[PDB]
RNA sequence: UCCAAGGUGAACAGCCUCUAGUUGAUAGAAGAUAAGGGAAGUCGGUCCGUAACUUCGGGAUAAGGAUUGGCUCUAAGGGUCGGGUAG
């Protein structure tokens, strides 16, 4: 990454598992200008639509959750585990 | 010789009911258990607590909460248009 001049490790399975900001004072992407007129307005439009695309991805994630292998059973198991763990989280302290 | 509902049984079975048929058969009155001994007899004694898993399609392309951008060569990857200074 230092060879290529990058200042942030791209999100990869390899980076997360086998190994962020290379430049210690981080730089925000909001003030980073594309310098190309046609794509600058597209970037600003996408920035103004951050919450909408985030919610689209959230709904996609929920629908993927409900379509996984025996999802209702998984939610049931999460319910049981959460109840038991949150009961022990106070029963041990008391 | 023909037709042939459902539920439990969760082992053909048995039990109960739906549709449909019966109330026929003179009427009234008034096997089980057992203390102690133990053959002394006789011919002859499916349901409560775990964990991993686990079904169909569509998807190709390394993943699928995150900052997605993802190899080399190899047919096509919607159409079109547009290039300077001087005489």
């Amino acid at each position: 990454a230092k060879l290529y001049g990058l200042f942030r490790l791209p999100r990869m399975p390899e980076i997360t598992k086998y190994l962020n900001w290379l430049v210690d004072p981080p730089v925000n992407m909001d003030e980073y200008k594309y310098k190309d007129k046609k794509r600058e307005k597209e970037r600003q439009e996408t920035l103004k639509n951050i919450s909408l695309i985030n919610d689209k991805k959230k709904l996609k994630s929920e629908l993927k959750k409900k379509n996984l292998a025996w999802s209702d059973k998984t939610l049931t198991k999460e319910r049981k585990l959460e109840r038991k763990e949150k009961m022990s989280l106070k029963r041990k302290a008391i």
